[PDB]
DNA sequence: ATTATGACGCT
DNA sequence: AGCGTCAT
């Protein structure tokens, strides 16, 4: 008939992930309510990055500082660092690489964002099961796992963790459960392994999900935080979805996601149940229908992707408002500092990863703009050379002046080297 | 004036 | 190729 548990699949998430770095660096910011800060003049700059001591008073992302430190009055702050005139994340990149580097030791890694890796397991599973000469899996082995809708049928909450997966090892020691749920399990013993030597190795600790696709494993990964890990077993999706907003699914908290609420008239996840791949279709297309006919069963078939390094490297700044951009000097000025960082990051990579960035996206954004991209340009790029590239954006740019003054005013900035090859 | 990135889809 | 959507 059909069946969507063929693999075991991870999604890290490096917990609140600049605060860990700033606060390995600087001990005297852990465990306190912190947070990092770009910037610091216009309102003492933005947070991008809170510290769950923080977001225990309120503390979020995209917040000024100075209306962070109304809801927290002891809130420490780190300040990213600056250079050219512009916010520069290399330590945190360089942080990164630290640990997508541990991960591949275990298996393979798809790298979704800075702080997020998508972990494909089914490979090392296989092989765990022969190292284990039939043994029986005891929770001394996951003593971090929660097992999602269990325990069914204790005040603290280990207390709760611990009841739900001892009825699950239970189940599982007495052959109740099913042949995928043993994978999962043996997946997960490998991800607080992998956890575990993060933790030794960086310092740094992080949350996981294990189920049996990408956006089972991210929406997993969210149940318990932080520094906890969650298995999402297929029996636990309908529990799960019934009372799952549509928005909390990756790839739903948009547009699309807004539309399925509207037109069909519902909430939650498991209600797309009801409706034939062809009515879903008919509303969302070919593409989205089939996709959502089948993730509202728990079943997904998108990739691992093997990718641990960024495929496009860039750089990018914004002009609000009357901070915009005005003069043919000033926008040579800048372009010049985007290029300058972006030279030294594309060495820095082909001396590390083997392999050339042939091509340079230039983009710009003009104040009073219906959209966060106004034009977006392509150009050669044959050289590693911040005048040479510098000089080039502003070749494909300059037409888009109309009046040594530049009109409209420039809001936005971007620099993107991109079609990498290796040698 | 919710930054500075980064992935992928449609046409 | 250029623009849009979706993420942190």
């Amino acid at each position: 008939m059909a069946t969507g548990q063929d693999r075991v699949v991870a999604l890290v998430d490096m917990d609140c992930f600049f605060v860990q770095v700033e606060q390995r660096q600087n001990p005297h910011l852990r465990n306190k309510p912190c947070a990092v800060v770009q910037y610091k003049s216009w309102k003492g700059g933005g947070i991008i990055a809170v510290s769950y001591e923080a977001r225990a008073f309120g503390v979020t992302r995209s917040m000024w500082a100075d209306d962070a430190k109304k809801l927290c009055p002891d809130l420490l702050l780190a300040q990213v660092r600056e250079s050219r005139g512009k916010a520069n994340l290399t330590k945190y990149r360089e942080a990164s690489v630290e640990v997508m580097e541990i991960m591949s030791r275990f298996a393979v890694i798809e790298r979704a964002s800075i702080d997020e890796a998508y972990v494909d397991l089914t490979s090392a599973v296989q092989e765990r099961l022969q190292k284990l000469q039939g043994q029986p899996i005891s929770a001394d082995l996951l003593p971090s796992t929660y097992i999602e809708g269990l325990p069914q049928g204790t005040v603290q909450k280990e207390g709760m963790r611990k009841q739900g997966l001892f009825q699950w090892l239970d189940s599982l020691q007495i052959d109740n459960l099913t042949s995928p749920d043993l994978q999962l399990t043996v997946g997960a013993v490998i991800v607080e392994e992998m956890r575990a030597a993060i933790e030794r190795e960086t310092g740094f600790q992080c949350s996981a999900g294990i189920s049996h696709n990408k956006v089972l494993a991210k929406l997993a990964c969210g149940l318990n935080k932080p520094n906890r890990q969650t298995l999402v077993s297929h029996g636990s999706v309908p529990q799960l979805f019934s009372q799952m907003p549509i928005r909390k699914i990756r790839s739903l908290g948009g547009k699309l996601g807004a539309s399925v609420i509207e037109i069909l008239g519902i909430e939650y996840m498991g209600e797309l149940t009801q409706f034939t791949e062809s009515q879903l279709q008919s509303h969302f297309g070919e593409k989205n229908g089939s996709w959502l006919y089948a993730m509202c069963r728990g079943i997904e078939h998108d990739p691992v992707k093997p990718r641990q390094l960024p495929k496009t490297i860039g750089c990018s700044k914004n002009f609000p408002g009357k901070t915009a951009l005005a003069t043919r000097e000033q926008v040579q000025w800048w372009l010049l500092q985007l290029a300058q960082e972006l030279e030294e990051r594309l060495t820095k990579d082909r001396n590390d990863n083997d392999r050339v960035a042939t091509q340079l996206v230039v983009s710009i954004r003009v104040q009073g703009d219906k959209r966060l991209s106004s034009l977006r340009r392509c150009c050669a790029l044959t050289r590693y050379d911040a005048h040479k590239m510098s000089h080039d954006a502003f070749t494909v740019i300059k037409n888009m002046n109309t009046s040594t003054e530049w009109s409209p005013p420039l809001t936005m900035l971007f620099l993107c080297a991109t079609k990498f090859s290796a040698s």
